[PDB]
């Protein structure tokens, strides 16, 4: 069941759902098969363009009696299009009722870059590279704070933001809420330590997001390193008569870190779930460790040029 505390009061449970690129005639029923197995935290986002076949299944658990509202721990993302002041209210209240509720447990500023407002996501010039938004990151965060005290999110997060960036939010003149939540990419290939090491001694939650290495991500290569395939972990999980992935899963939780693993496979959302019963020794988590070669997923490189792009600083 267990659960980690926010410096809220409230409880995030340990594993999550992850549903980006999970297609929305798939991922109803992955989501219901979930709740059925036992997660009871899901990962949204408005830009993975399936927020209300995923509401479509919470609301049919909540319908059956399987689950009441204060048992789930749902998070979603403020999207880069929406940093400006006037935006962030309407961004939440559009994801509120895609997935069909009166609140979020967690919503996280998705990236610490913001783009010119409209209706694409990535919006590009007559160039072609992206148009940057003059917003910072403090104004989009007062905005943020301003949802806590109208009730729409009971916690606000960051995501992808580097140390530097967490901390112009700490010493922000009248900082009223703490981030939660700094969710950001960790497997073996890339451990983070010093990022985790920081968040970790001020009071926030880090959650580990690609545990698996995103075989899925459409940007994949044929000579990309695979976490899946590896042969050192592969042994490691043959010792304890686990899987790979369950190696995977495991990993982040030993380092108190939430994991957010993404399937729509109804045997591997039940396969992701048996990671309670068993532990990875010191000599385990070591060795998984050494295997750091700082490489990313997710490195977001059509944004390089912006002035709040998060991967320049070493943590
Ligand atoms: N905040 C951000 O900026 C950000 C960025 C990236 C990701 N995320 C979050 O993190 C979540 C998880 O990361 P991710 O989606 O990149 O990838 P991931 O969870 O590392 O990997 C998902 C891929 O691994 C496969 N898989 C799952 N379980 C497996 C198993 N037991 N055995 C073999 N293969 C398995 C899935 O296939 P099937 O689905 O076909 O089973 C899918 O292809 C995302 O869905 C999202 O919620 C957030
Ligand atoms: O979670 C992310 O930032 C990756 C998905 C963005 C694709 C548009």
């Amino acid at each position: 069941a267990s659960r980690l505390l926010l410096n809220n009061g409230a409880k995030m449970p340990i594993l999550g759902l992850g549903t980006w690129k999970s297609p929305p005639g798939q991922v109803t029923e992955a989501v219901k098969v979930a709740i059925d197995v036992g997660y009871r935290h899901i990962d949204c986002a408005h830009v993975y363009q399936n927020e209300n076949e995923v509401g479509v299944a919470i609301q049919e658990k909540l319908r059956e009696q399987v689950v009441k509202r204060e048992e789930l721990f749902i998070v979603s993302k403020l999207w880069c299009t929406y940093h400006e002041k006037g935006l962030v209210k309407g961004a939440c209240q559009k994801t509120l009722s895609d997935l069909k509720l009166d609140y979020l447990d967690l919503y996280l500023i998705h990236w610490p870059t913001g783009f010119k407002p409209g209706k694409e996501f990535f919006p590009l010039d007559e160039s072609g590279n992206v148009v940057p938004s003059d917003t910072n990151i403090l104004d989009t965060w007062a905005a943020m704070e301003e949802l806590v005290d109208e009730g729409l999110v009971k916690a606000i997060g960051i995501s992808n933001f580097n140390h530097l960036q967490v901390e112009m939010i700490l010493n922000k003149p009248g900082l009223k809420y703490k981030p939660a939540v700094n969710q950001i990419e960790c497997h073996p290939y890339l451990t983070q330590e010093k990022l985790i090491q920081y968040c970790q001694s001020k009071g926030i939650v880090v959650t580990a997001y690609s545990p698996l290495g995103s075989p899925d991500r459409p940007w994949a290569k044929p000579e990309d390193p695979s976490l899946l395939e590896d042969p050192r972990i592969k042994a490691i999980a043959a010792k304890h008569n686990k899987t790979t992935a369950q190696v995977l899963i495991r990993f982040p939780m030993q380092r108190n870190l939430v994991v957010i693993p993404k399937s729509v496979t109804p045997e591997r959302i039940a396969e992701n779930f048996k990671v309670f019963d068993f532990e990875l020794s010191s000599q385990d988590m070591t060795t998984l460790l050494s295997y750091n070669r700082n490489w990313r997923v997710c490195a977001l490189l059509s944004c390089t040029s912006h002035k709040d792009y998060p991967f320049h600083e070493e943590f």
